[PDB]
């Protein structure tokens, strides 16, 4: 009883390997995975599914599942899935959910380990996981939502002046700061991934790119669209390291596109964006046409230069210093509880407004022997 309080308390601490989620996820695959009459032939496996059956789907009932959200609208879709404006039936609160397919996750090992870690330290920088769970076929998250869009919306309907930019690349460089304090580097800063919140403020937004540096502060191995990625990260794609720095390279094409319009190494292929960041020394130029103050363009250039002359490689006090970031506006310390530039007018709480209309699926093929598909997702529900 002595041994028991003990183990009992590590099946109640919910950030354990084995807890009361994980050791309800190992039944559930284990049902799933065997649940194949190919494989019911087995009387093992058989008897097993037959006293376990019925309670598994008693189970499944109280648990969290799709059915207690209400679907208001897609408000995004991907490669991996999508991402819905979704109500909770009995709170009636309304979420962003993302569904993960289970099957294209698979052609990709404990990957929720990033968000757990995000989870837990709560920074009010970095959108929130409330809850995951999982059924056959999808992996859900529910986050909170960001009703005012992300920051490809808020450039394609704006021209944006030096105090907004100010504004979004401070947000932005605080948020940068606190994924880094986690023990993190991001890896895949870009408009898409910075959304607003209700009131106008900023959030970074971790779509499976977040990586745990090790001892010496560095990560390895993806990339997706290039225009934002540094050459280090392109150049290690391979088993490549490198460090924080490669954030600090987002920042600064970020702060050229709020400012310029497009991104500094743009190009009508893929090819020509890879190459044009590639020799960045030779490809980074700003129009003539458009005026930039001289500490914006020496903020982007001190961002878009070698990782080891990069700024932000002694820190984030230099970042902070940089003359460009001078203002009668906000502090580095108050800057989220003052007056956004841009406040959205939301109607109701299911305005998707600041969300482009998307409106309107391949699964695991059904095995012959036992193969175990449902095996590296226990332990990804999360309930808090
Ligand atoms: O993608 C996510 C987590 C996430 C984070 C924020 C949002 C999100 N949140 N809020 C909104 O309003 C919104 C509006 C449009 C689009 C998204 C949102 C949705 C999912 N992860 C985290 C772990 C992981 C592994 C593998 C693959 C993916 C992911």
């Amino acid at each position: 009883a002595s041994r028991q309080r003990k183990l009992e308390a590590l099946i109640r601490d919910p950030r354990s390997p084995i807890n009361v989620e994980s050791l309800l996820d190992g039944l559930n695959s284990l049902v799933l995975d065997l649940d194949f009459p190919a494989l019911r032939k087995n009387k093992n496996i058989d008897n097993f599914l037959n006293r376990y059956e019925k309670i598994v789907k008693k189970i499944r009932g109280l648990q969290m599942k799709a059915e207690d959200y209400d679907v208001v609208k897609v408000i995004g879709r991907g490669a991996f899935g999508e991402v819905q404006l979704v109500r909770h039936k009995a709170s009636q609160k309304v979420y962003a959910m993302k569904l993960l397919s289970k099957f294209e996750m698979i052609k990709r090992a404990f990957f929720w380990e990033e968000r757990d870690i995000m989870a837990f330290a709560n920074s009010p920088w970095v959108v929130q996981l409330f809850y995951a769970f999982q059924d056959d076929r999808y992996l859900y998250m529910v986050m909170e939502y960001m009703p005012g869009g992300d920051l490809v919306n808020l450039m394609s309907n704006y021209d944006v002046p030096e105090k907004w930019a100010k504004f979004y690349t401070a947000e932005v460089v605080l948020a940068l700061d606190a994924i880094h304090s986690m023990g993190l580097i991001h890896r895949d800063v870009k408009p898409d991934n910075m959304l607003l919140d209700k009131h106008g403020h900023l959030k970074l937004a971790d779509f499976g790119t977040c990586m745990k540096m090790d001892e010496t502060g560095m990560v390895h191995c993806a990339v997706g669209t290039p225009d934002y990625i540094s050459p280090e990260v392109l150049k290690s794609q391979g088993d490549g390291f490198y460090g924080r720095e490669c954030d600090w390279w987002s920042v600064g094409v970020f702060l050229y596109e709020m400012l310029v319009g497009d991104t500094p190494f743009y190009a009508d292929s893929l090819v020509g964006t890879y190459s044009k960041i590639m020799d960045h020394k030779n490809s980074l130029c700003f129009p003539e046409d458009a005026e930039i103050s001289k500490h914006a363009k020496n903020l982007i250039c001190a961002f878009l230069t070698d990782r080891e002359v990069r700024l932000g490689r002694n820190g984030v006090e230099e970042i902070r210093q940089h003359p460009f970031f001078k203002n009668d506006q906000w502090h580095w310390d108050n800057i989220r509880e003052t007056a956004a530039p841009v406040v959205p007018e939301l109607s109701s709480d299911i305005d998707s407004s600041n969300f482009d209309d998307i409106e309107d699926v391949e699964t695991f093929p059904i095995p012959k022997a036992f193969v175990g598909n449902q095996l590296p997702f226990i332990g990804f529900t999360y309930y808090r």
